[PDB]
């Protein structure tokens, strides 16, 4: 019925400028039948125009037709090979095996997505021929597509119809001991991007939790209102993960919108990845248990039960819900989450793609978890002098801080080791190790602020000073490096690059100053953190600000998940 | 991919029975293969019984095909010969024309989709076979005779879907195509047609706030003027019956039961079960914010009593809304089919009609419940005045739904003169009145020395027992088609059964035998002061059991109507242009 919309839905971001452009034919031509008024010399002219438009597309479509059918020719060549070269070996061969089964797939799924950009463009020629036919009044724009487009090499190539059934043949005799069934298990294609809705079920359980999650924070500000543990520094950690969890599903929601191939980035599998749906419907879950776990610690309505064993629960659960070994929920996931976290606290031990920095990042963001965690050791062990949890500092609060960094700055390490390009890497490191300087000087400051050493006046003006140098690093490396702006080839776009995927300027200009402040404010919260600083107020304004933070994460996770997109920032990709 | 359950998806209900046996033929395929051990010889004979079957298939396409076409041609001349009798006369008859119209392409377009489906089920089960018998004979069949069939190589519903066309936009139009393809479209239909998610969200959220809401309630309730159970019992009923209603609406779309034919609603446009879902969620919300309100009165200028009224209100308001959104299209219909029902006797019974009164049967607690509010806020506002005595008016009130039902069977005798069905209903409603009467009876005579007050109360248990036993038979012979003679396998049920399982019809048939009492009983309390002390307890718990009963009663209603246009093989509405 309407062709623009389920063709944009349908186009593959990739390829997006080579499609034909069915919207802008569609204003071409109401805007040429808007200025008809000789007369028919004139409509005469917008026709052959019109398709002098029509044949450049159509060449455009065959040129690049061709050279994507002598792309998978030579993938096909190549995975070939490859096959030969595993059957002449033939631990390790299963994994050479298994790799080889999935570049099959990964080829085969190419192909799909090319024979699917072929019949896009025929059907959108064909309805946009139509269209200026019935607009028009005339029976030529039949005869020009049958003249020329139904003779189109892009729609006379079979090509790839016998390339999808050479390597389904060759998947099912060489890999799957003859089994076409489970050959095509895996190489079957279901739609993708937007084309496959997230299932109703999904959807309605994901508005159930968010209601259930509304209700229950209104009864939760009621009760607060009107009514031995410190519940701030204990729930802080559950918050941020729900709202870090939520602005994850807003992040691969506006991803999927805007055409960010984050399934390639991430290396996951584009015939089935978990979508936005799936990200709200967690968070929504997470946030009912920790609501319902801190009702539970306002009332405490059972009394043989501790108020300590809600909080304790609530985190239980949330790690039997990580580490679950059944396949129930979300098992793929989990598992590939797990795999991405011993990886990234094994940073130096294994080779640093785009995943792995990313989590970390994430990670370096979320520090508030740990450092709760921390505190609710020390709570544990020394206060269960009252308070001498958050009145002195100690070496192991600095280095629980300091831990994402750390694993940042040995990550960067690494990669500087591999690729040797010194530039980027040791950049990154140092911006990374301004944090553990920043933490260390505060550390120092707050230990001499009670013995007069006559030293702690100097140890305040380097933690300032250092402050403000990784303000600065953190705040040029995002706009700079991680983001991609302020290039020089964004003639039209002011303080950005030359292509933005995202519709508004506005929101990069919104995400430049939100960057900075919520930066200077990140910086000012982990030094509140790390140490005493502030006695009194501190708690209250890293609370304020963790969120901040979670929020200025996301908005760099969009942008940094664009740059890579658009131009090979992070260099994770050939 | 999946085509089995595409096609179950896609099928026209009326016309089940006439598509090709899809799952039959894998079966057959199945059983074949695995019996497979002489062999070459057997497998062709298998191939020889499967080309047999694929043959009667074909022909059996092929005659529906073309007693479909022969309607469908026959519909048009109908057409263009009411439509030349309007340009001999030159608003209303150019509506109805135009509806009309509107209904014979849609059935052309239904007719054209069977043929696509039934050519497009033939092709793929022939390649099942050809990939399961490891041969291309299969393939050859089907260019042979498939692809030759006259359902198939006919294309004279094209032509007259494009003549249709052209009459519609040249003579009623105006000479305009945009305004035609927009009354005439035919978007896809039945269960083939994903429902919005943002809708899909709403109901979850509404469902969210609405269990929150409703344990908060409870809590409170157990934890922590005016009766707050006559006041949002009403309403609290108008939720479940709408809840129930969505589900009965998700039942007729799975089971094919195209209770949009029934209603003679739009095919085109329908309500989907979850806007009913999200319109009683929404209900609900505010149902239990005014109970919460009433509970805790968090406002101390504001009075209790208003969280209620304005509630209801806003009620009234959402269905009487001028404005034309929130279900605006919906809500008309229903305000119509409403002032028809109540207006009964002056205008003709539709299924629609009689469903909708039969519905209020089911909810003459919400009436009950405006009329003790009546009541209350004109004398109490003797304690419990309203409560402890009761009188006429209170037992023509609870007898207005019966009314109703009963004057439309008489205006369906009147029309159709047939004694048998409408009358027998009329007299079973008529039960109603007989026991209310008497329960009214007994009860001020109970107060008073009348000295018959035990005549009465023999006569109201006889006429109780009578209108249970009238409105039982009545559900489970008439209503619900069951105890028919022509059941085979389905003992105690009727020959076809649309739901996948008799136990469901089984366990409905012993829930209905025992919710008639039930409700018979409900409505005594109700209507009377038979129990003072526990009698509005009792009908508070009875109420929702009356919903439910008549939800499960709707769900069986609906079937038994559809299997009669499944028998007639009617899929589209009969419009007449006066
Ligand atoms: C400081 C303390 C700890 C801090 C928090 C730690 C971790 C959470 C952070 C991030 C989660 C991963 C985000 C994915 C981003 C990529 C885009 C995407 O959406 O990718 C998803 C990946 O889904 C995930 O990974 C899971 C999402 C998160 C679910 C949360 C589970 C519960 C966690 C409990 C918290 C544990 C600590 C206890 C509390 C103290 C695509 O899924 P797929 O199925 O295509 O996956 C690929 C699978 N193949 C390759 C085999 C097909
Ligand atoms: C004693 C009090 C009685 C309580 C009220 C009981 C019932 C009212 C609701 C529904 C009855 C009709 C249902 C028909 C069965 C098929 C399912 C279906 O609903 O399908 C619907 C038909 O139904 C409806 O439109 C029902 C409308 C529902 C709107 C909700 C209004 C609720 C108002 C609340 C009242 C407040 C009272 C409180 C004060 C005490 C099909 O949708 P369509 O878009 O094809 O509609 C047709 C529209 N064309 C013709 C243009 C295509
Ligand atoms: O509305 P009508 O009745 O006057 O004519 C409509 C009709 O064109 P027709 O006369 O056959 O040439 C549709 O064809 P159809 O789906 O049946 O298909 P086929 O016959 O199978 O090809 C077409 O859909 P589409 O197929 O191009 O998506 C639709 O385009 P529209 O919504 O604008 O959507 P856009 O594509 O421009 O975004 C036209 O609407 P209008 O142009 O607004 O008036
Ligand atoms: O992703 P992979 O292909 O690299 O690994 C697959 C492999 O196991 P691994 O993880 O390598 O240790 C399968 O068995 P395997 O070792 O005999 O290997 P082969 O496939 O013969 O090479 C296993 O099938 P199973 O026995 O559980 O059913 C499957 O599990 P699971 O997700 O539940 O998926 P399902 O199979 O249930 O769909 C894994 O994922 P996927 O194949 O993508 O599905
Ligand atoms: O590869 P497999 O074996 O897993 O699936 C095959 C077959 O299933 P089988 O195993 O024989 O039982 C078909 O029926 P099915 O299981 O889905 O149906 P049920 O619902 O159970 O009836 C399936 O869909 P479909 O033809 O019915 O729509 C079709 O897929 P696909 O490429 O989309 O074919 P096309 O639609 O584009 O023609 C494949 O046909 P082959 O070309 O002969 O390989
Ligand atoms: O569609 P019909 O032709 O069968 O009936 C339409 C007709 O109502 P009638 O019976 O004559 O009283 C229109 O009034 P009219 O004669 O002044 O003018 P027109 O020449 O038709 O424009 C009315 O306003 P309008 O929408 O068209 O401007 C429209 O409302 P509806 O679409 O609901 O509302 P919205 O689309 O605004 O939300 C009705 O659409 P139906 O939904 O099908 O009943
Ligand atoms: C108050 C100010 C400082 C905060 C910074 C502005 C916020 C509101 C801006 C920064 C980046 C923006 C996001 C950038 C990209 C997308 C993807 C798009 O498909 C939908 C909108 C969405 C999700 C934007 C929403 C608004 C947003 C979050
Ligand atoms: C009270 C005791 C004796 C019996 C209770 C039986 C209830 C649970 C039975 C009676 C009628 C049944 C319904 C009859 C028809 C359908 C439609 C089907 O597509 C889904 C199930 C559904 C909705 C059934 C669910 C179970 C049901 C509601």
């Amino acid at each position: 019925m309407k062709f623009a919309e389920h063709l944009s839905a349908h186009i593959t971001p990739e390829w997006r400028k080579q499609y034909i452009q069915y919207e802008a034919f569609k204003d071409m031509l109401y805007s040429a039948q808007d200025q008809a008024p000789t007369v028919k010399r004139y409509f005469a002219k917008f026709e052959e125009k019109f398709f002098q438009t029509c044949e450049k597309e159509l060449a455009k479509i065959n040129t690049f037709y061709s050279e994507k059918l002598a792309e998978a020719q030579r993938r096909f060549a190549t995975l070939q090979n490859e096959l030969q070269s595993s059957l002449d070996a033939q631990r390790v061969q299963h994994r050479n095996i298994k790799d080889l089964k999935l570049a099959f797939s990964e080829f085969y799924l190419s192909l799909i997505l090319l024979q699917n950009y072929q019949n896009l463009n025929f059907t959108g020629f064909r309805k946009i021929l139509k269209k200026h036919d019935k607009i028009l009044e005339t029976s030529r724009g039949a005869d020009w597509r049958v003249a020329h487009v139904e003779v189109a090499p892009f729609y006379t190539c079979k090509k790839i119809n016998q390339l999808i059934s050479e390597t389904e043949a060759v998947v099912t005799n060489e890999l799957e001991d003859g089994d076409r069934q489970k050959a095509m298990k895996r190489l079957r294609v279901p739609p993708l991007g937007a084309a496959q809705p997230a299932p109703a079920w999904t959807t309605f359980r994901v508005g159930l939790f968010c209601g259930i999650f509304i209700v229950l924070n209104i009864t939760l500000v009621l009760a607060a209102v009107f009514k031995i543990w410190p519940l701030i520094r204990i729930y802080r950690g559950g918050f941020l993960l729900i709202e870090f969890l939520f602005l994850l599903g807003i992040n691969t929601y506006g991803w999927r919108q805007a055409g960010v191939n984050h399934v390639l980035i991430f290396e996951l599998n584009p015939r089935s990845n978990l979508s936005h749906q799936h990200l709200f419907e967690i968070a929504g879950f997470l946030g009912i248990l920790w609501c319902l776990s801190l009702l539970a610690c306002f009332f405490a309505p059972i009394s043989v039960i501790p108020t300590y064993v809600y909080p304790l629960a609530l985190y239980g659960f949330m790690v039997f819900f990580l580490i679950n070994p059944t396949k129930t929920f979300y098992y793929k996931s989990r598992f590939w989450l797990l795999k991405l976290l011993f990886r990234v606290f094994t940073a130096p031990f294994h080779k640093v793609g785009f995943a792995d920095f990313w989590l970390a990042d994430q990670l370096n963001s979320l520090s508030v978890i740990l450092m709760d965690l921390e505190y609710m050791i020390c709570f544990y062990s020394l206060e269960l002098e009252s308070g001498i949890c958050h009145k002195y500092t100690y070496g192991v609060r600095a280095i629980v801080q300091c831990i994402p960094a750390w694993l940042r700055f040995i990550q960067c390490l690494r990669r500087y080791r591999d690729t040797k390009r010194a530039f980027p890497h040791l950049v990154n490191a140092g911006k990374y190790s301004t944090t553990f300087f920043m933490v260390t000087f505060a550390a120092l400051y707050s230990t001499h602020k009670e013995r007069g050493h006559s030293d702690t006046m100097v140890f305040f003006y380097l933690w300032i000073v250092f402050y403000i140098i990784s303000s600065c690093y953190t705040l040029i490396w995002d706009l700079k490096m991680d983001w991609g702006l302020f290039d020089k080839n964004a003639g039209e776009n002011t303080f950005l690059r030359e292509e933005i995927v995202y519709p508004q300027k506005a929101y990069y200009y919104c995400a430049i100053i939100e960057d900075v402040i919520l930066r200077f404010a990140w910086t000012i919260q982990i030094s509140i953190t790390s140490t005493t600083l502030l006695p009194h107020s501190g708690d209250i304004i890293a609370t304020v600000f963790a969120p901040l933070e979670v929020f200025r994460r996301f908005v760099w996770n969009f942008f940094r998940l664009e740059n890579e997109h658009l131009n090979n920032c992070g260099e994770f990709r050939a």
